[PDB]
Protein backbone atom coordinates (compact mmCIF):
# COMPACT_ATOMS: atom_id res chain seq x y z
CA UNK A 1 0.00 0.00 0.00
CA UNK A 2 2.53 2.56 -1.08
CA UNK A 3 -0.24 4.81 -0.93
CA UNK A 4 -1.00 4.81 2.26
CA UNK A 5 -5.38 4.61 1.75
CA UNK A 6 -7.66 2.97 4.00
CA UNK A 7 -8.38 -0.54 3.10
CA UNK A 8 -11.59 -2.44 3.95
CA UNK A 9 -11.51 -6.16 5.12
CA UNK A 10 -14.18 -8.96 4.35
CA UNK A 11 -13.57 -12.16 7.15
CA UNK A 12 -15.53 -15.21 6.54
CA UNK A 13 -16.87 -16.47 9.82
CA UNK A 14 -13.66 -18.85 9.79
CA UNK A 15 -10.71 -16.14 9.23
CA UNK A 16 -13.44 -13.84 11.74
CA UNK A 17 -13.35 -16.34 14.81
CA UNK A 18 -9.51 -15.27 16.16
CA UNK A 19 -9.11 -11.66 16.18
CA UNK A 20 -4.96 -11.37 16.77
CA UNK A 21 -4.74 -13.42 13.93
CA UNK A 22 -6.77 -11.19 11.39
CA UNK A 23 -4.95 -7.95 12.76
CA UNK A 24 -1.46 -9.92 11.63
CA UNK A 25 -3.26 -10.65 8.34
CA UNK A 26 -4.27 -6.77 7.62
CA UNK A 27 -0.90 -5.88 8.59
CA UNK A 28 0.44 -8.28 5.62
CA UNK A 29 -1.53 -6.69 3.37
CA UNK A 30 0.04 -2.98 4.46
CA UNK A 31 -3.27 -1.77 6.47
CA UNK A 32 -1.37 -0.16 9.13
CA UNK A 33 0.27 2.35 6.62
CA UNK A 34 -2.94 4.35 6.67
CA UNK A 35 -3.10 4.33 10.91
CA UNK A 36 -7.22 3.30 10.03
CA UNK A 37 -8.57 0.16 8.52
CA UNK A 38 -12.12 -0.67 8.19
CA UNK A 39 -12.93 -4.57 8.65
CA UNK A 40 -16.84 -5.78 7.25
CA UNK A 41 -17.80 -8.57 9.49
CA UNK A 42 -19.62 -11.81 8.43
CA UNK A 43 -23.27 -11.73 7.87
CA UNK A 44 -24.12 -14.54 10.10
CA UNK A 45 -22.62 -12.47 12.94
CA UNK A 46 -24.55 -10.26 15.88
CA UNK A 47 -23.19 -8.89 19.00
CA UNK A 48 -26.95 -8.41 20.32
CA UNK A 49 -30.38 -10.07 19.26
CA UNK A 50 -31.73 -6.32 19.06
CA UNK A 51 -31.14 -2.61 20.54
CA UNK A 52 -34.45 -1.73 21.58
CA UNK A 53 -34.47 -2.60 25.26
CA UNK A 54 -31.50 0.29 26.06
CA UNK A 55 -33.85 3.23 26.41
CA UNK A 56 -33.51 3.54 30.20
CA UNK A 57 -29.35 3.21 30.24
CA UNK A 58 -27.80 5.86 31.63
CA UNK A 59 -25.34 8.57 30.52
CA UNK A 60 -23.55 9.92 33.61
CA UNK A 61 -21.84 12.89 32.05
CA UNK A 62 -22.97 13.58 28.92
CA UNK A 63 -20.87 16.59 27.27
CA UNK A 64 -22.12 19.70 24.90
CA UNK A 65 -19.44 20.23 22.70
CA UNK A 66 -18.57 23.92 22.33
CA UNK A 67 -16.66 24.63 19.25
CA UNK A 68 -14.19 27.96 18.64
CA UNK A 69 -12.61 29.00 15.68
CA UNK A 70 -12.22 29.87 11.97
CA UNK A 71 -10.12 29.06 8.62
CA UNK A 72 -10.59 24.77 9.24
CA UNK A 73 -8.58 25.24 12.74
CA UNK A 74 -10.80 25.48 15.75
CA UNK A 75 -10.77 24.55 19.11
CA UNK A 76 -13.19 22.07 21.05
CA UNK A 77 -15.03 22.65 24.61
CA UNK A 78 -16.62 20.26 26.53
CA UNK A 79 -19.51 20.60 28.76
CA UNK A 80 -20.53 18.29 31.61
CA UNK A 81 -24.43 18.60 31.50
CA UNK A 82 -26.90 16.50 33.94
CA UNK A 83 -26.61 12.64 33.62
CA UNK A 84 -29.44 11.52 31.04
CA UNK A 85 -30.52 8.34 29.33
CA UNK A 86 -30.63 6.76 25.77
CA UNK A 87 -34.48 7.88 25.83
CA UNK A 88 -33.45 11.66 26.40
CA UNK A 89 -30.23 11.74 24.64
CA UNK A 90 -32.43 10.02 21.15
CA UNK A 91 -34.95 12.78 21.97
CA UNK A 92 -32.32 15.08 21.35
CA UNK A 93 -30.71 13.68 18.74
CA UNK A 94 -33.56 13.76 16.49
CA UNK A 95 -35.35 17.10 17.42
CA UNK A 96 -35.59 19.99 14.77
CA UNK A 97 -32.73 21.89 16.33
CA UNK A 98 -30.62 19.21 16.28
CA UNK A 99 -31.68 16.61 13.73
CA UNK A 100 -28.95 15.69 11.16
CA UNK A 101 -29.93 18.12 7.42
CA UNK A 102 -30.75 16.66 4.06
CA UNK A 103 -28.18 15.63 2.08
CA UNK A 104 -27.42 13.77 -1.28
CA UNK A 105 -23.79 13.14 -1.75
CA UNK A 106 -21.21 12.19 1.85
CA UNK A 107 -19.17 15.98 0.53
CA UNK A 108 -22.31 17.61 1.04
CA UNK A 109 -22.86 16.64 4.94
CA UNK A 110 -18.93 17.19 4.91
CA UNK A 111 -19.28 20.69 3.68
CA UNK A 112 -22.53 21.31 6.50
CA UNK A 113 -20.24 20.25 8.97
CA UNK A 114 -17.04 22.36 8.16
CA UNK A 115 -19.34 24.59 7.72
CA UNK A 116 -22.01 25.00 10.97
CA UNK A 117 -19.32 23.06 13.77
CA UNK A 118 -18.95 26.38 15.28
CA UNK A 119 -22.87 26.66 16.20
CA UNK A 120 -26.28 24.56 17.88
CA UNK A 121 -23.37 23.10 20.04
CA UNK A 122 -24.73 19.21 19.84
CA UNK A 123 -24.84 16.99 23.25
CA UNK A 124 -22.12 14.07 23.14
CA UNK A 125 -22.72 10.73 25.53
CA UNK A 126 -19.18 9.66 25.45
CA UNK A 127 -17.60 7.41 27.84
CA UNK A 128 -20.04 5.52 29.10
CA UNK A 129 -18.54 2.32 30.74
CA UNK A 130 -20.03 -0.43 29.57
CA UNK A 131 -20.96 -3.10 26.34
CA UNK A 132 -23.62 -3.60 24.33
CA UNK A 133 -22.81 -6.95 23.35
CA UNK A 134 -24.61 -10.03 24.57
CA UNK A 135 -22.57 -12.60 27.20
CA UNK A 136 -21.67 -15.68 24.79
CA UNK A 137 -20.46 -13.72 22.22
CA UNK A 138 -16.93 -14.72 21.18
CA UNK A 139 -16.26 -13.47 17.70
CA UNK A 140 -14.26 -9.75 18.24
CA UNK A 141 -15.86 -8.84 21.47
CA UNK A 142 -14.79 -5.48 22.32
CA UNK A 143 -14.92 -6.76 26.73
CA UNK A 144 -12.43 -9.52 26.25
CA UNK A 145 -10.06 -9.52 23.04
CA UNK A 146 -7.71 -11.36 24.50
CA UNK A 147 -4.40 -9.60 23.50
CA UNK A 148 -1.00 -8.74 24.62
CA UNK A 149 -2.66 -5.52 26.62
CA UNK A 150 -3.93 -8.66 28.74
CA UNK A 151 -0.58 -8.51 30.85
CA UNK A 152 -1.84 -5.36 32.30
CA UNK A 153 -4.83 -6.39 33.81
CA UNK A 154 -2.91 -10.00 34.83
CA UNK A 155 0.53 -9.01 36.12
CA UNK A 156 -0.29 -5.37 37.77
CA UNK A 157 -4.30 -5.66 38.78
CA UNK A 158 -4.54 -2.17 37.01
CA UNK A 159 -7.69 -1.24 35.28
CA UNK A 160 -7.76 1.54 33.02
CA UNK A 161 -11.62 2.30 32.14
CA UNK A 162 -11.43 2.52 28.35
CA UNK A 163 -7.90 1.60 27.28
CA UNK A 164 -8.25 -1.93 29.00
CA UNK A 165 -11.90 -1.80 29.37
CA UNK A 166 -14.82 -0.54 26.61
CA UNK A 167 -16.89 2.29 26.55
CA UNK A 168 -19.98 3.13 24.75
CA UNK A 169 -20.22 6.52 22.76
CA UNK A 170 -23.63 7.26 21.92
CA UNK A 171 -23.77 9.75 19.18
CA UNK A 172 -25.84 12.69 17.28
CA UNK A 173 -25.61 14.82 14.68
CA UNK A 174 -22.17 17.39 14.19
CA UNK A 175 -20.92 15.23 17.37
CA UNK A 176 -17.00 14.76 16.99
CA UNK A 177 -13.45 13.24 17.86
CA UNK A 178 -10.82 15.48 17.79
CA UNK A 179 -7.12 15.08 16.28
CA UNK A 180 -5.62 12.35 18.37
CA UNK A 181 -3.75 9.21 18.65
CA UNK A 182 -4.52 6.44 21.33
CA UNK A 183 -3.21 6.42 24.96
CA UNK A 184 0.37 5.08 24.76
CA UNK A 185 -0.01 5.05 21.20
CA UNK A 186 -2.12 2.12 21.19
CA UNK A 187 -4.31 0.16 18.94
CA UNK A 188 -8.22 0.52 19.00
CA UNK A 189 -11.09 -1.04 18.05
CA UNK A 190 -14.32 0.86 17.22
CA UNK A 191 -17.91 -1.06 16.21
CA UNK A 192 -20.76 1.31 15.52
CA UNK A 193 -23.86 -0.94 17.13
CA UNK A 194 -26.24 0.85 15.04
CA UNK A 195 -27.78 4.41 13.49
CA UNK A 196 -26.39 7.08 11.37
CA UNK A 197 -23.16 6.75 10.13
CA UNK A 198 -19.44 7.79 11.30
CA UNK A 199 -16.99 9.84 9.07
CA UNK A 200 -13.53 9.14 10.08
CA UNK A 201 -10.52 11.58 8.89
CA UNK A 202 -6.57 9.38 8.81
CA UNK A 203 -2.92 11.07 8.99
CA UNK A 204 -0.56 7.80 8.14
CA UNK A 205 1.66 7.08 11.30
CA UNK A 206 4.75 7.77 8.57
CA UNK A 207 3.11 11.19 8.46
CA UNK A 208 2.15 11.85 11.87
CA UNK A 209 4.82 14.13 12.82
CA UNK A 210 4.12 16.35 10.26
CA UNK A 211 0.40 17.10 11.43
CA UNK A 212 2.26 17.44 15.05
CA UNK A 213 4.63 19.91 13.30
CA UNK A 214 1.28 22.00 11.87
CA UNK A 215 -0.65 21.84 15.22
CA UNK A 216 2.61 23.64 17.28
CA UNK A 217 2.95 26.34 14.65
CA UNK A 218 -0.98 27.24 14.63
CA UNK A 219 -1.21 26.47 19.09
CA UNK A 220 2.44 27.76 19.93
CA UNK A 221 0.62 28.35 23.17
CA UNK A 222 -0.70 24.82 23.63
CA UNK A 223 2.65 23.68 22.50
CA UNK A 224 5.00 25.56 25.32
CA UNK A 225 2.19 24.27 27.85
CA UNK A 226 2.56 20.62 26.64
CA UNK A 227 4.82 18.14 25.02
CA UNK A 228 1.50 16.42 23.73
CA UNK A 229 -1.23 18.61 23.67
CA UNK A 230 -2.95 16.72 20.65
CA UNK A 231 -3.74 14.27 23.58
CA UNK A 232 -5.90 16.93 25.16
CA UNK A 233 -8.40 15.92 21.85
CA UNK A 234 -9.64 19.57 21.61
CA UNK A 235 -8.43 20.19 18.46
CA UNK A 236 -10.01 20.23 15.39
CA UNK A 237 -8.58 20.36 11.72
CA UNK A 238 -10.46 20.26 8.48
CA UNK A 239 -9.29 18.46 5.33
CA UNK A 240 -8.89 21.23 3.50
CA UNK A 241 -6.12 22.95 6.10
CA UNK A 242 -4.72 19.25 5.56
CA UNK A 243 -4.47 19.68 2.04
CA UNK A 244 -3.36 23.52 2.33
CA UNK A 245 -0.24 22.46 3.80
CA UNK A 246 0.63 19.28 2.17
CA UNK A 247 -0.52 17.33 4.92
CA UNK A 248 -1.56 13.20 3.62
CA UNK A 249 -4.73 12.12 4.75
CA UNK A 250 -7.73 9.88 3.87
CA UNK A 251 -11.26 9.51 4.75
CA UNK A 252 -13.68 6.67 5.44
CA UNK A 253 -17.38 6.39 6.49
CA UNK A 254 -18.03 4.09 8.90
CA UNK A 255 -22.14 2.45 8.55
CA UNK A 256 -23.70 0.67 11.25
CA UNK A 257 -22.47 -3.25 11.82
CA UNK A 258 -18.87 -2.02 10.67
CA UNK A 259 -15.49 -2.16 12.52
CA UNK A 260 -12.77 0.35 12.59
CA UNK A 261 -9.08 -0.79 13.28
CA UNK A 262 -6.75 2.39 14.58
CA UNK A 263 -2.93 1.49 14.30
CA UNK A 264 -0.16 2.56 16.58
CA UNK A 265 0.29 6.30 16.03
CA UNK A 266 -2.50 6.69 13.51
CA UNK A 267 -3.74 10.21 14.02
CA UNK A 268 -7.46 10.47 13.10
CA UNK A 269 -10.04 13.08 13.70
CA UNK A 270 -14.33 12.75 12.35
CA UNK A 271 -17.83 13.36 12.92
CA UNK A 272 -21.15 11.88 13.68
CA UNK A 273 -23.86 11.54 10.87
CA UNK A 274 -26.76 11.20 13.46
CA UNK A 275 -27.79 9.28 16.34
CA UNK A 276 -25.46 6.46 16.73
CA UNK A 277 -23.62 3.92 19.24
CA UNK A 278 -20.33 2.89 19.05
CA UNK A 279 -18.30 0.81 21.15
CA UNK A 280 -14.56 1.25 21.76
CA UNK A 281 -11.50 -0.46 23.50
CA UNK A 282 -7.53 -0.34 22.89
CA UNK A 283 -5.49 -3.55 22.66
CA UNK A 284 -1.90 -4.14 21.52
CA UNK A 285 0.70 -6.85 19.15
CA UNK A 286 4.24 -7.22 19.99
CA UNK A 287 4.60 -4.50 17.25
CA UNK A 288 3.13 -2.02 19.77
CA UNK A 289 5.93 -2.38 22.16
CA UNK A 290 8.35 -0.37 20.47
CA UNK A 291 5.81 2.48 20.38
CA UNK A 292 4.53 2.24 23.82
CA UNK A 293 8.04 2.82 25.06
CA UNK A 294 8.95 5.61 22.30
CA UNK A 295 5.22 7.42 23.25
CA UNK A 296 5.20 11.26 24.20
CA UNK A 297 2.37 11.83 26.60
CA UNK A 298 0.87 14.77 28.16
CA UNK A 299 2.88 16.66 30.45
CA UNK A 300 -3.27 7.44 31.25
CA UNK A 301 0.63 5.58 31.37
CA UNK A 302 0.98 1.53 31.56
CA UNK A 303 4.51 0.42 32.59
CA UNK A 304 5.99 -1.07 30.33
CA UNK A 305 8.78 -3.28 31.94
CA UNK A 306 6.32 -6.39 31.96
CA UNK A 307 6.23 -5.96 28.01
CA UNK A 308 10.47 -5.15 27.64
CA UNK A 309 10.95 -8.42 30.35
CA UNK A 310 8.79 -10.47 28.56
CA UNK A 311 9.15 -9.75 24.70
CA UNK A 312 12.35 -8.32 24.56
CA UNK A 313 14.74 -9.77 27.44
CA UNK A 314 17.65 -9.09 25.05
CA UNK A 315 17.08 -5.27 25.01
CA UNK A 316 16.01 -4.79 28.56
CA UNK A 317 19.19 -4.27 30.20
CA UNK A 318 19.98 -1.49 27.42
CA UNK A 319 16.24 -0.17 27.58
CA UNK A 320 16.87 0.60 31.24
CA UNK A 321 20.00 1.90 31.41
CA UNK A 322 18.27 4.78 28.41
CA UNK A 323 20.66 3.10 25.54
CA UNK A 324 17.66 1.82 23.37
CA UNK A 325 18.48 3.78 20.54
CA UNK A 326 15.50 1.76 17.63
CA UNK A 327 13.93 3.60 15.47
CA UNK A 328 10.29 2.76 14.29
CA UNK A 329 9.44 1.93 10.70
CA UNK A 330 6.25 2.27 10.63
CA UNK A 331 5.79 0.41 7.61
CA UNK A 332 6.95 -2.74 9.28
CA UNK A 333 3.70 -5.22 9.94
CA UNK A 334 3.71 -7.18 13.54
CA UNK A 335 6.21 -10.02 13.52
CA UNK A 336 2.74 -11.90 14.05
CA UNK A 337 2.44 -11.55 10.40
CA UNK A 338 5.44 -13.72 9.52
CA UNK A 339 3.04 -16.64 8.72
CA UNK A 340 1.17 -14.72 5.75
CA UNK A 341 4.81 -13.44 4.30
N1 LIG B 1 -16.01 9.28 19.38
C1 LIG B 1 -15.61 8.21 18.69
O1 LIG B 1 -16.39 7.47 18.06
C2 LIG B 1 -14.14 7.89 18.69
C3 LIG B 1 -13.46 7.45 17.56
C4 LIG B 1 -12.09 7.29 17.63
N2 LIG B 1 -11.36 7.54 18.74
C5 LIG B 1 -12.03 7.95 19.83
C6 LIG B 1 -11.23 8.19 21.03
C7 LIG B 1 -11.61 9.01 22.05
S1 LIG B 1 -10.42 9.09 23.27
C8 LIG B 1 -9.44 7.98 22.35
N3 LIG B 1 -8.24 7.59 22.79
N4 LIG B 1 -9.98 7.59 21.21
C9 LIG B 1 -13.41 8.14 19.85
ZN1 LIG C 1 -9.36 7.04 19.06
ZN1 LIG D 1 -0.77 18.72 29.01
Amino acid sequence: NPSARIMTFYPTMEEFRNFSRYIAYIESQGAHRAGLAKVVPPKEWKPRASYDDIDDLVIPAPIQQLVTGQSGLFTQYNIQKKAMTVREFRKIANSDKYCTPRYSEFEELERKYWKNLTFNPPIYGADVNGTLYEKHVDEWNIGRLRTILDLVEKESGITIEGVNTPYLYFGMWKTSFAWHTEDMDLYSINYLHFGEPKSWYSVPPEHGKRLERLAKGFFPGSAQSCEAFLRHKMTLISPLMLKKYGIPFDKVTQEAGEFMITFPYGYHAGFNHGFNCAESTNFATRRWIEYGKQAVLCSVKISMDVFVRKFQPERYKLWKAGKDNTVIDHTLPTPEAAEFL
